[PDB]
């Protein structure tokens, strides 16, 4: 099965998709979604698949995504991934951007994701969205 790189590039894909259902599928039903950096008001932690699911379930009706090439740091272990990457982000009703740069760690074991760690810039979000 894929290892943690091809597993990154096929869960940013899935979302350029809208596809939240399938992006949430890739987690192990105990899999972690973590948002490091999120501003205070938010949850920075999200504890098994379902969790993540009722968190993203709601947001591809009302915005789109796309994301820059991925490139990954020389991680030892293949079910360890660390990447940097470009979003793009588009508010469907209003025509509103995110803009954002990630670092993310990624675990995974059998094709599945344990921790999803996504560091961004909590004021990329703020000045989007106030
Ligand atoms: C919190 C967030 C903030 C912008 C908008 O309100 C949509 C929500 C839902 C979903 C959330 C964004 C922030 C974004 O930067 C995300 C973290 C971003 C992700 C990047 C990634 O690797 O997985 C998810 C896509 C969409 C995202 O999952």
């Amino acid at each position: 099965s894929m290892n943690a790189k091809e597993i990154l590039v096929h869960s940013l894909r899935l979302l350029e998709n809208g596809d939240a259902r399938g992006w949430c599928d890739l987690f192990h039903p105990e899999g972690v979604l973590e948002y490091p950096y999120a501003p205070p008001g938010w949850k920075t932690r999200f504890e098994g698949r379902e969790t993540i699911w009722a968190h993203m379930r709601l947001h591809p009706e009302h915005v789109t995504w796309r994301f820059t090439d991925v490139q990954f740091y020389e991680t030892a272990d293949p079910d360890l991934a660390i990447g940097e990457y470009h979003g793009d982000g588009v508010v469907t009703v209003s025509g509103g951007k995110y803009a954002a740069d990630y670092i993310t760690v990624l675990r995974t074991r059998d094709g599945q994701i344990l921790l999803l760690r996504v560091f961004w810039n909590p004021l990329r979000i703020l000045e989007a969205a106030g």
